[PDB]
């Protein structure tokens, strides 16, 4: 019984295969059938080629010992090579040219969800040319999907050497028939097939695949869309600020190019941005994920007026000016949504970009007090249970798996009254002690949020709503300002309380907005709908945020 | 008597002054005199430009209120503006070209190292301009150096009403006989002259800073050149990456642009780096301070083989999977510069590029054993006395803060005799068991040192020292390569260890390779010679690693 599955890289993992551009370059060129593809394996296990691919030389040295090898062939064919040939340009070309084979991926993600230790084998070389970063990006995303990477030129063996598959076998730590090994190169497959391990010879990926599913037992082919690359908080790079004496702020980071700060709800976590940070990271930013001040493991001061939006945004600059960022794209959801258009509204220098999740934008009424605002509409009548301080922190801090249970659940899943919760003595009357699980989450996924407001509880997160007035007094500074800087508003069709209509009057004071639309999707965007958020997101970061 | 320095921005801490150039447009365009000086103070505290500087509307929107004065000034002297007269432009090119003032910085950074409070009070606008972030990194460069930045914007408040006096009075917790203010415009002087503030007015900085020399009784002027900008941890950015289950690694990070890894020798830590951070996130690159495996905040493992450079080198490629990093420029020194050769060597695809402080890059003679090779050079003698566990240990250990201060000296400041130490029993041995504080160190900065080894101690550092044969067993596998990435080679003259003549072979093995030399420079390289460290990798930077 199969318990290992061992693909290559070459027209397995990546396509088109660079071997193949051998036979296009001669086909190209009209020269003689085979002449690229014999000076590329001249001189055998002897030959340049094997001491690249064994890590003796690198790929600039191969470089004028494979010309070399070209006139040779040349020579022998009785024939001449164009008057521009470069075999750096073809094989710049070739690797530039090859991409992840995005099947055979998810295939091999399926296999080790199941429960099978995945690796890649490959013949590869050290990569020293100008351009070699185009293929250390590749490289790195396919890499952290599978157990171990074996590469040639790094243990110094190579396929189809018999020591190579014994050096794999006692790291799969595995018998041979417990293992199916993928490659498109016959004589690689033999030695494997040859020691009892179940062997595919891959040629078009879909009757691989076939092949795959047929001796797994697991189904691979035709199989639903997968989630977003999620993030294992034990593999994440853990960042800390201080902002001033008594506040941290905690946040994770992934990623290079321009910092894009994400900011979540409440009661929430960077954790909230599970989906997010690899999407983000991978499409080419510095993912800079916040647990908000009051979460996880930034601080958590008792003080109501530490949460007024002054203080966050003024704590968030000094978080930037610690780091060393002149800028930022802020990215906020419900809570952080608000804060996120505050930066927009008071610090447009610091502020590459901004986007919000369900939160709208809404100028305050100066001839209204936020709290008569509030009750205008009965959707906020649950926040009028949030302002005296301890009734809702008991509340929430009684049955910790309970509240993240009830609260996160999909816009059909709804648990939970909230109507006449001030009124009915509770946001969990009438609620199920034990709430079913989520489709949008798993018992672990509940666990860590569980863990997280071990520490500090819900006062912290609970004094955000408790500065409706100061809040209030402070935007109202800003009622003659508009936002200029590029905008993202991000409505969720089936959020109940932040209504998609809330925004229907923001392009009067953000004239140039844009806007991403999600359906059927609830409160939770980030965990409810994560292809469509990543989606929206890299677009408008693309075309707006550099 | 005088405890407090405020400073104007505009003409005062930055030249050339943004409000000149109404007059320099007026002289290029041959308009009458004060035409556009006019149109720009209309309304007066009414006017369009009062309600900016005052925060009730952002720069975008004050820009057509500025043309309609424009339009109303020339209507009035009977004349006509030219064709492709825009204020946006004219405003973008002067915000562009105005740049920090250094004298003026220098001193009122060194009033603040004197026990001075000091404060930037000026007169700004909301900038939501498509080229704000140039002001904001300007703002954020400043603003770092001071210990209050007043806006006129943020607090709905502005020269010269009397409000902003009282208010910068309230924040400065001083009364005014000990305020001094500079400002370059008088009747924004008067305000607090008439409150019994020493004031100055500013035309040209040298009268300003003779005249605030006079005042304070502070040399400021034809002062020694300053160190760089250091790092206070505490207000540093703390980062956590775990790259195994027992493995932690703690870094420090500040700026934005390309990822540059700093990567320290034996026995420091990050805080080695502290005047080449805030230069290098200024030159536009985002820093990764790292504690190297062994050290500070990072994880110290016991076992030898767990400080081989395979290990190191793995770990450091999985920290930067980790942070979503395809590549990062590699700096290092002693240690931490042999590390970054091998990451060079081993993972081209991981390395933008590559610079070492005083660490050659010496390829290992498969014909000759590592022990072999050291005793031939008795400048490598003390490193035998590394190798027994425990025995190095003991002695490290017994007194820090005489450790690092017998070793943290500049190359005329030996106090340690590093010959014959392994035959005289000792390090230490001849030694003062209290050594005087180096000029290259503040008792401050070796308390910092002492405050990280009290953690883990010495066996992990001095574990990079015990891995000779598995490190030369592996060097002997890259032989046949070479290094041919961006690569950069800095000697120091006095290093007696590390000698500048041990890298002159180096060409053999990186034919492109960029060089560097600094002169009356020790082993401490970057605390000995801080200026100079930054002008170099600044400048290698710039023009090699993008
Ligand atoms: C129209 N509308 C307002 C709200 C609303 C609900 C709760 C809170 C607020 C507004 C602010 C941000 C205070 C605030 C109120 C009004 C305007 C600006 C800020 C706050 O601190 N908490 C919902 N609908
Ligand atoms: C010529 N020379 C070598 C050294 C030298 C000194 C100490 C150590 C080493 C080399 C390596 C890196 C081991 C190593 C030795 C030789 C070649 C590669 C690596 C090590 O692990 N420790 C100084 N001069």
């Amino acid at each position: 019984t199969l318990r290992a599955a061992v693909f290559d890289l070459d027209g397995v993992l990546a396509l088109p295969a660079v071997f193949g551009v051998l036979g296009r370059t001669e086909e190209a060129l009209a020269l003689p059938r085979g002449l690229l593809n014999d000076a590329f394996q001249k001189g055998g296990p002897e030959g340049a080629t094997t001491r690249l691919m064994k890590g003796e030389i690198t790929l600039s040295q191969w470089i004028p010992l494979m010309e070399e090898n070209c006139r040779k062939c040349s020579e022998t064919a009785k024939v001449c090579l164009p008057k521009n040939f470069s075999i750096k340009e073809i094989f710049d070309k070739a690797i530039s040219a090859r991409k992840i084979n995005r099947p055979m991926l998810q295939a091999a993600l399926m296999l080790r969800k199941k429960g099978f230790t995945t690796a890649i084998l490959t013949n590869t070389w050290l990569d020293d040319r100008a351009e070699r970063d185009g293929l250390a990006q590749l490289m790195c995303e396919l890499k952290m999907h599978f157990d171990f990477l074996i590469e040639s030129c790094q243990v110094g063996m190579v396929k189809p050497e018999p020591q190579i598959y014994k050096f794999l076998l006692d790291t799969l730590k595995a018998s041979p028939s417990e293992v199916v090994f993928l490659d498109d190169i016959g004589a690689n497959l033999k030695p494997a097939r040859d020691l009892g391990m179940v062997t595919i010879l891959v040629q078009d990926t879909d009757t691989a695949l076939k092949e795959l599913e047929k001796v797994t037992g697991i189904q691979l082919l035709n199989t639903p869309a997968p989630l977003p690359t999620s993030c294992n908080p034990s593999d994440m790079s853990h960042g800390y600020v201080t902002v001033k004496p008594r506040v941290r702020l905690h946040f994770v980071e992934l990623g290079s190019g321009p910092a894009v700060c994400l900011c979540h709800g409440f009661p929430e976590s960077w954790y909230s941005w599970r989906y997010q940070i690899p999407a983000l990271a991978q499409a080419g930013y510095r993912v800079l994920a916040m647990d908000m001040k009051g979460y996880g493991e930034s601080s958590a001061p008792p003080e109501i007026e530490e949460y007024c939006m002054e203080v966050l945004c003024k704590e968030m600059v000094t978080f930037l000016d610690k780091l060393g960022l002149s800028q930022a794209v802020f990215i906020g959801h419900d809570w952080g949504g608000m804060l996120v258009w505050y930066m927009a509204l008071f610090y447009p220098e610091r502020v590459r970009a901004v986007a919000s999740l369900n939160t709208p934008f809404i100028p305050a009424n100066p001839n209204m007090s936020p709290l008569e605002s509030i009750k205008a509409n009965p959707v906020f009548d649950y926040q009028l249970y949030f302002q005296e301080p301890g009734v809702a922190e008991a509340e929430l801090e009684q049955n910790l798996s309970r509240t993240f249970k009830s609260l996160f659940r999909a816009s059909d899943e709804s648990v939970l009254s909230m109507h006449k919760v001030c009124e009915a003595g509770g946001l969990f009357v009438n609620s199920p002690e034990e709430p079913s699980l989520s489709r949008m989450v798993t018992e672990e996924e509940i666990q860590f949020y569980v863990q997280q407001f071990k520490k500090s509880g819900f006062r912290g997160p609970l004094n955000w709503y408790r500065n409706m007035e100061r809040n209030w007094k402070w935007a109202c500074k800003s009622l003659g300002r508009k936002i200029l800087i590029p905008a993202l508003m991000v409505t969720a069709e089936k959020d109940f309380v932040l209504v998609p209509q809330m925004s229907q009057h923001m392009e009067d004071w953000i004239p140039h907005l844009k806007r991403g639309h999600i359906e059927d999707c609830g409160h939770w965007t980030q965990m409810d709908k994560p292809t469509e958020v990543n989606q929206i997101l890299i677009k408008w970061l693309d075309s707006d945020a550099r």
